[PDB]
């Protein structure tokens, strides 16, 4: 079982205006002169971390990060304008071509796979391989099996807490109710919002809870940008034209090779939707980890994405 | 089968200011001297109009009418801050109080009759009969029948352009997509969403389609109060503690005699509704109009209104 690389620091870090008001960060560690890749984190609005570069072999990769619009180091911080899916793809150009690079392995998980396949359909020939993980296809029925009850079903002592952010009369629609919280003019408002949103995601990513994640979840600056920005894309379905697009334009990757990997017990994204794009993709290779949840560092989805990074390196 | 009585024009038009933000518009028609009644009109946000002096003998009754909170020539016009069932709960004992009426007859209708029971139960004593039309209890599966799916089987027609105003991907929960619009900082968004929202309600509220109905509500002004005022009563669930507060407090009105006139082929308030009312609270007369909808100005439910009103003056 492989485990991720040595802790690594980027040779290189930077900003980029995307546009009039948002400030990009990036960084790049590895090989300078090795074979390009960009990392999209999840979320959307987690931004990337140390633990993310540590994925692909330092030696035959140009590993490229960067934080999502209002994600993270980003600027302007936890901001909702212009905060858009086809924002997010025409970044990932502007990067891209502000780089240099014409071909680049695009690596992703959770929104992060949501992103991948959203730029690998718009842009297929900029992409040299895929490396999907917890795979989230943004289809109503998946939003609501997170938020509005599923996983509630597995997780009941922790949906308690997500559930009294909200009155009784307004718990029909829960991802629309926390929208209006977390877009209050109320700072106490939308913070005691952010908080119970953003822990629900900490308390249910692993296949055995881990403490510190769930802590690391609830912290105010963290919680701001995560839960607003994801229920930002949320309650406007990925601004996606029809809600199985992704589904729906698979063909436009059919050619390029990537691997899938996922966790069996991921309650967060369930393997259905892996399942679904196995089937809509062939040329992939669906790698399901018996025992381990939605986060990419369960050893076995860290065993599974490593091989698959050097397997393409 | 009697009628509105003639038009009548009010001995007495006013303001008055609530709390330093809101100035009601009120108004007294009739005998000065008569029977004390007060008008609670529909939407929420609808504003009374010209035709709903006229259910009273001018002779018998002192008939008080006013516009709620943001609705009609109250203001601020369209105004969603401290709008609240509770602050129109307490606004009514304000003009109460304040005209020096002890004890009075509520009538109202949709909306109204939400208002008027809210009221009722909060202050029993101050009621004398309670005259309901098109009962709205408000519970959530009320909503959904009419603005997510139940009605848009009936009116197929009319439902599309209710539906074209949300994109696909939102169209999961109709009622918060129109609420994030209708809340828009740009004045063209809400205008679009106000109108289509409004409309809806105007193509449904006769048995018999009414062009002139229709048209008076896709009028811009009327649109943006009715629109903004009622998706926001709803999105908060009236602002009841529970669902079903109407019918878990029903007994605070077991003694208060009344009449619930209800149509049979009411589409936008089915007649489920004012089945469980009557159940909840025996001591009222259920009068089912045959073949007859939503609004108080169908022949059947204004001969039930008047003589309703003849009965307890």
């Amino acid at each position: 079982m492989r485990t991720l690389y040595p802790e690594i620091t980027p040779y290189q870090q930077g900003s980029l205006k995307v546009d009039d008001r948002h400030t990009l960060y990036f960084e790049q560690c590895g090989n300078p002169h090795g074979k390009p890749v960009v990392m999209l984190h999840g979320g959307p609005g987690g931004g990337c971390n140390d633990k993310m570069r540590r994925f692909h072999d330092p030696a035959k990769y140009r590993i490229v990060l960067f934080d999502q619009r209002g994600s993270g180091r980003s600027t302007p911080h936890a901001d909702l304008v212009d905060n858009t899916t086809w924002d997010l793809v025409a970044d990932i150009e502007r990067l891209r071509t502000h780089l240099g690079v014409d071909r680049w392995q695009v690596f992703g998980g959770s929104w992060g796979s949501t992103l991948a396949l959203a730029y690998a359909q718009t842009h297929p020939q900029q992409v040299t391989e895929l490396v999907l993980r917890g795979i989230f296809l943004l289809r109503r029925f998946e939003l609501e099996w997170f938020y509005q009850e599923g996983a509630s079903r597995l997780f009941p002592d922790a949906w308690e807490h997500y559930l009294n952010a909200i009155p009784p009369v307004e718990r029909a629609d829960l991802m629309s109710a926390f929208h209006r919280r977390l877009t209050s003019d109320d700072e106490a408002t939308r913070l005691a919002a952010a908080k119970a949103w953003s822990v629900w995601e900490g308390a249910t990513s692993f296949l055995h809870v881990d403490e510190d994640f769930v802590t690391g979840h609830e912290d105010a600056h963290f919680a701001l940008a995560f839960a607003r920005i994801e229920n930002h894309y949320f309650v406007n379905g990925g601004f996606f034209e029809v809600e199985d697009q992704l589904l729906r334009d698979a063909h436009r990757i059919a050619d390029i090779p990537g691997v899938i990997v996922h966790g069996r017990y991921d309650v967060v994204c369930p393997l259905q939707s892996a399942w679904d794009l196995h089937k809509a993709w062939p040329k992939a290779q669906l790698q399901i980890s018996p025992a381990s949840g939605h986060s990419a560092f369960e050893p076995e989805n860290v065993d599974a994405l490593v091989r698959a990074t050097d397997g393409f390196a």
